[PDB]
């Protein structure tokens, strides 16, 4: 079928890309960029979020394969060593996929953008303080005031995500998990603390309260917005496709990332 | 149908429970504490507790109602004023349900006893330094050493989960949430830190590494068990039925619970 | 002897300081914004950290006051009530004083900027990624990785030390806390975690790895610094002096701030 | 002088002892159990607080002295390979001595005991609930409802107090820092959460409210106290003196600990 790779452009990714593209060449495959049915990243999972983003408008005809040329990722997470058996599999196809749920981020002005997220949505202020109203399904659930809020999606987690507090979660879960940054708690000001995991369906929504200039983030792009009225986060109907070529679980990912090995 | 009501005992939710059994008297409602489909529990989040445990055994067969003769509960979540409207709208029938997940604890000797948690389930040593292996799926993932670990349903996430640092999730979502007290993290000793959250089907094991003996709570029950060769956690199959009478979002009791009012 | 009175410039912080001034006028006080011995702040704590800055080359020669508008201030912490009070104290003298410590800021370029921090002084990258060597009395103490860090006064530890983990320290204790902004911890990456409490003449050195631009801030002042080669910090051998005029503890202005009334 | 040396009593620990015992034969070295002058501990932390508590009475005539046999501990902080170079340096005195603070709890019946801490001293209730008042130099502070709390000294900052959230603080500031352990925080119960630190003088008292007992901890030692009226911590007068026989900075300790190597 028709393939791709991205590189991260060092030396030994580089050489690997040439490499995995000489080794379909033996088979019934064809390189194309523009219309790829395997998308296969050479990298770390920066540069599997690239090629996500890169092709995020044909999700439901792509199944994505990472391969990590640095330490282990959780979407880059087969050696080089295993480049020649990724060829020989992928060409006779018969693979199963797997598929992780994903965040759309809405932003509407005074003109609305949507974005899908891999990882997760931050949102900060742009310069002066940052206070949000967060409404969760047309519910006032507090008034936020600290540094900004992340939305992760469920592989996120492992993330931003775990930086702020918030818990791993199973990717096979359809949720999404609001965390905090340096929230503001004292006899005036209240926020839960607590992280907030929220299941398909529901809408968590920001609403400025004086000013309305926020620095979003959607993974590694991060954009300043003017005159926002609202950020709109929900889990996305999308889902993200990868190539199952063996078993490697979520929680051994988790074990030999942050635990040993 | 057939009901009964259990009493936190003070002098203010006994005389509600008289009021109740009187007001279902001038309905085809019979009294019984041994086979009722409803389970009307006056008093606080605790004597909600009991009853569940009291009737751990016909979930399948009772729809729950709680009542707060306190401050606001998570399960107890209807005032007192509204008991005259209960007892009408749950003679009439036609209500619906909600069904909230429960976690199931197997404990393994050297026999076996298997319990039903509505809120969470605790493990900690009994005495000595308390050292587990952890287990997810036959896959070793950490050998944790502080005070103790908690696995909590969506629920109970709430109540002692909350206080632990876990993820506030949604009960729709049937998942369990694993949290750490007071973990020892050094050069040597390495724990993951993070709430992490199961789906069902997923095995979460605890394995002895030296002492055998563990103070294991379910809920409210407290007990040492001794010469255990395993502890074992997984989402239930059993599902707690509560008796909707309207609409009372879970976010909405949170907010009511921790922020406001 | 010489005084001025800051503002926080709405109607009931000037009415307020036009009151003391004309109470003055009935004493030996001269007004003298240029040398004055007794600077008195109407507002909140934001508006006394300004007067701080304002005067921070004569904190020998001043004794600081402050007067809330709004809500209780840690700085700020008389009530408009009290001014007629304050008025009369402070002209008839004989009152005492006390002193908070204070950090030392030192910035290195290819140039050297020093400044005087009263509540923290924080540091995040301009853009990229924040990765800083920290250096402890010349002892490379770990590479941190995140989105920032924070090193805080004593008297700080209440504003945004208290938002990052940090503990609440009396301020009769000379000392400098150091808090984490979203540390990454992995198997590759090791950060303490803990704040770090720092005794006098103890100097907490950041030096860049690759990136050499950062957004430093002291107190509320945020300013881009490139080029810089050595961020320093210590704990100021200059202190604030502060007029007092009653019994005041600091673990009864916390309680009052974050308990209750 | 007069010597003593306490051993773990493994095999390795007992034959470095044997050792340093001849070495010590063959100087103007006595070994005395009863009155030392010199306190060498072999083995690990552990080993070197027994050693300190069963000469917790001699402590102004005592410099102490820990040799870890294991990893690194931050009081048995010097390798057996310099068994040697400890006996001849001891032999010949002229070394300087430095002091760490203790922590000093009294407790008080309806009839008073009072302890001596070298890391921290816990408190949690037995059985039921545990709910404290807590007393700030005979201020009401905050009414405590959790698992329990943690007063610690400057070097146990890197003990159980780590593992609760605390600050770590260079042993040369005198001060002791209270962590919670697992508090209840929502709209009818409040704590400060953070820790806190409190210098010398100042009197943390903690008082019961409905069970009045409770299992107290004194570094290792735990023990069930009944009919307590109250828990009085405050910084003891008393120090800890260690022999300094080279430069190991309390920073480097922490970085080899925790960091690296
Ligand atoms: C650059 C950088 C730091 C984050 C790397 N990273 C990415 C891009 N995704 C993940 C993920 N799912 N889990 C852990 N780490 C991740
Ligand atoms: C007694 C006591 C403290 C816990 C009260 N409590 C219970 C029994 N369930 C919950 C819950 N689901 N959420 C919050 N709080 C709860
Ligand atoms: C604006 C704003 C938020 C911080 C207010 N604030 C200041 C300026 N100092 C302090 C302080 N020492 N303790 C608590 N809060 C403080
Ligand atoms: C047994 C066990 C676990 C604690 C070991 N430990 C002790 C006895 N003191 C310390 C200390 N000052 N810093 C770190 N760790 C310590």
């Amino acid at each position: 079928m028709k393939y791709m790779i991205t590189s991260k452009g060092d030396e030994k990714s580089d050489l690997l890309r040439l490499n995995m593209i000489a080794g379909f060449g033996e088979y019934d495959m064809e390189y194309d960029d523009v219309e790829p049915e395997i998308v296969i990243s050479i990298g770390g999972d920066g540069t599997f979020l690239s090629a996500f983003h890169q092709y995020e408008e044909r999700l439901d005809e792509i199944a994505f394969i990472g391969i990590h040329t640095g330490h282990l990722g959780f979407y880059a997470d087969w050696r080089p060593a295993e480049a020649d058996k990724l060829v020989k599999l992928l060409a006779k196809g018969e693979y199963q996929k797997v598929s992780y749920p994903l965040l759309k981020t809405t932003v509407k002005y005074g003109k609305e953008a949507t974005y899908l997220a891999l990882n997760e949505s931050t949102v900060k202020s742009s310069g002066g303080p940052f206070v949000v109203d967060v409404v969760i399904n047309d519910i006032h659930f507090e008034r936020f005031r600290g540094d900004g809020l992340c939305m992760s999606t469920p592989s996120g987690t492992t993330a931003y995500n775990k930086s702020l507090g918030g818990a791993l979660m199973h990717p096979s879960i359809e949720a999404m998990q609001l965390t905090e940054m340096a929230s503001i708690n004292n006899r005036v000001y209240r926020t839960i603390g607590s992280p907030l995991v929220f299941p398909k369906h529901h809408v968590v929504s920001l609403q400025p309260v004086n000013d309305k200039d926020f620095q979003i983030s959607v993974d590694h792009l991060s954009i300043l917005h003017r005159d926002v009225q609202e950020i709109r986060y929900e889990v996305s109907a999308k889902k993200i496709h990868f190539a199952r070529f063996r078993s490697f679980p979520f929680w051994r990912r988790v074990h030999d990332s942050f635990i040993e090995d």
